[PDB]
């Protein structure tokens, strides 16, 4: 009836097979690839499809999934959702040319959500505390909901314009207990918002980027989504057969979104993207790009060349950038905490913050030669506020062993003079 | 005839046994290991040519290789090459007293040289862009030849002397499009005579290192040696035993090139 051969090709056949040491097969091997569901990876074939069962499957199970090998082809606008590990150092992606979906690496049940009318908040803004320079929140002292967690607040006064919409009162920090703040508030606030707590691992994931083949020339709005993640460590990648113009388009690789206590690693792009409208003027194009983050390191990035800026920030806290090379470093919506740059190459972009914290600099080379693009300056310094949010930087910036190299003649021909070491100013008062 | 246990001992075997998880043994298990290939691992026997077989059939399938205990004598000139990922952490390499031969960590068709009469040496000769303190090599604009990838470049004009010996032109650099490299030249060259070109890999290596015995005091020039390489992470490594002397002998451990 029921034969050997039969019952090992089945579901429990490792469970049969001892080992020296002890145990069984079964118990050694806990992990799954993705040639555990037949997926054909000689790029003939779309698996949009065979890809997204295999991550319902280990999610279901709460396994990791390891694959060193192969090339597959994608297309659509999947979204492949990831609650562990990801290891996949060794495998292509290609995509089609419509290709719109991403990897959606998240964690489960991490995030709370308080409305204006929750009874949180409405203890919080009947108690004091929420002055400037303010470390404790007095409404928060004899409660314990919100201990241990990364809280990303709003509030609701105007703090200033840009582009002609109000911009309103923020704050990134960490509570322990007891109503105390990791990070004090720079500004007063007359009442809170909204409120979103996030849970810190009881474990570290880790995640090895696959390569993105890119000869198709695809334009997302992020292939990599990291959002609502804490402790995690994010390593390798890479872009190949990027074509050199990018026509009315706008491709972004990495986003992340309400992420904590994080380290990201040896992502290399051999050159940033070079997109234009239909005019031949340059459009905005990132390879990372994050918002509402606090507490991360960036180590070893490599996005150096002609083209957009290569990295995009909004509403951060506490950002360290070592060892790095890229041609760019920004901020649009204002930072706080501090922002570091140590042992960093730049390219002729230089550093573009507004900021309501202290910017530090430390072994840093800035690279100004711009000959690619025609005369094309948005800011006239090599260190600058955000021309369209004012011009402010409330905060010191401190300067050790800065190394200037390259002219920036391409800018100097067109306005005829060459650039500033420091600009802020506004494009309109308006 | 085609029995079950015959079978389950061939190289069809763990594809005919399911994990619950889901797939098969096979699907899980990608490694080649030292043990794989029955190699003496008490120090009683000279294992010099079956390490090389084993590294042959890795490079082959494209596989990686780990052991993690073991100790092996070596012996001879035996050039081991590997293309991927090695892990040696926690086995113990025993060189006989002759011993010069070395572990060959390459990546597999990642370099390419130009010579003097090649055309993209000739176009940069032909225009400008080759003075102190440049940026850019103006005979590469138009040019997508050596886009993403290292230069070693050597010149026609002497620098200095060293023990009587003329030494030329040179520098190292990165070239990511249109001709813009990432370091300006310090000093301007009247013409360039050779390009080494190596491109990035598309992966990151992994080479943990093993522990080297030098009782018998072997004295090659270099045990580990990393050529035309990128994108690689180097850990681990020791050496125990070492002599207090080493008359008449220079002893190098790690080569890099």
């Amino acid at each position: 009836s029921k034969a050997l051969g039969v019952l090992l090709a089945g579901p429990s056949g490792a469970e049969r097979v001892g080992l020296k040491q002890g145990g069984t097969v079964q118990d050694a091997i806990n992990w799954l690839t993705f040639d555990s569901f037949d997926i054909v990876k000689d790029g003939s074939k779309d698996v949009t499809a065979d890809i997204m069962a295999a991550c319902v499957v280990a999610n279901d199970l709460g396994l990791d999934i390891k694959q060193n090998d192969g090339t597959y082809l994608v297309s659509g606008n999947p979204v492949w959702p990831v609650y562990n590990s990801l290891d996949l150092n060794g495998v292509t992606l290609k995509l089609a040319a419509g290709f719109t979906g991403y990897f959606a690496l998240t964690q489960k049940d991490s995030t709370t959500v308080y409305g204006p009318t929750s009874p949180i908040v409405q203890a919080i803004n009947a108690a004091g505390g929420r002055t400037a320079g303010s470390g404790v929140l007095e409404g928060l002292v004899n409660s314990t909901e919100l201990n241990g967690k990364f809280l990303f607040m709003e509030g609701a006064d105007v703090l200033y314009y840009s582009r002609g919409t109000a911009k309103y009162w923020w704050t990134n920090t960490y509570l322990s207990n007891r109503g105390k703040l990791s990070d004090n508030l720079k500004y007063g606030v007359s009442a809170i918002t909204k409120i979103t707590a996030v849970t810190p691992r009881t474990k570290i994931v880790y995640y090895r980027l696959p390569n993105l083949d890119f000869g198709n020339g695809p334009a997302n709005n992020g292939v990599i989504r990291v959002l609502n993640n804490t402790r995690f460590i994010m390593q390798g990648g890479s872009i190949s057969n990027r074509p050199l113009k990018d026509v009315s388009k706008s491709p972004v690789i990495i986003s992340l979104n309400y992420c904590a206590a994080f380290k990201a690693y040896d992502f290399f792009d051999p050159y940033p993207a070079f997109a234009v409208d239909s005019n031949n003027s340059l459009v905005y194009s990132y390879t990372l790009n994050f918002n509402d983050i606090a507490d991360a390191v960036f180590e070893n990035f490599n996005s150096q060349g002609y083209g957009w800026g290569v990295v995009g920030g909004q509403r951060s806290t506490n950002i360290t950038y070592r060892d790095c090379n890229l041609n760019r470093v920004d901020m649009h919506n204002p930072y706080m905490g501090y922002l570091k740059v140590l042992d960093t190459r730049l390219g002729t972009w230089g550093i573009n913050a507004s900021g309501m914290g202290d910017m530090y600099l430390e072994r840093v080379t800035v690279d100004l030669d711009d000959s690619a693009h025609g005369g094309h300056r948005e800011h006239e310094g090599i260190i600058n506020a955000r021309g369209d949010f004012g011009g402010f930087h409330d905060g010191g910036l401190y300067i050790k062993d800065l190394t200037i190299v390259g002219e920036a003649s391409a800018f100097e021909a067109t306005s005829g003079h060459p650039v500033a070491l420091v600009s802020a100013y506004s494009f309109n008062a308006s």
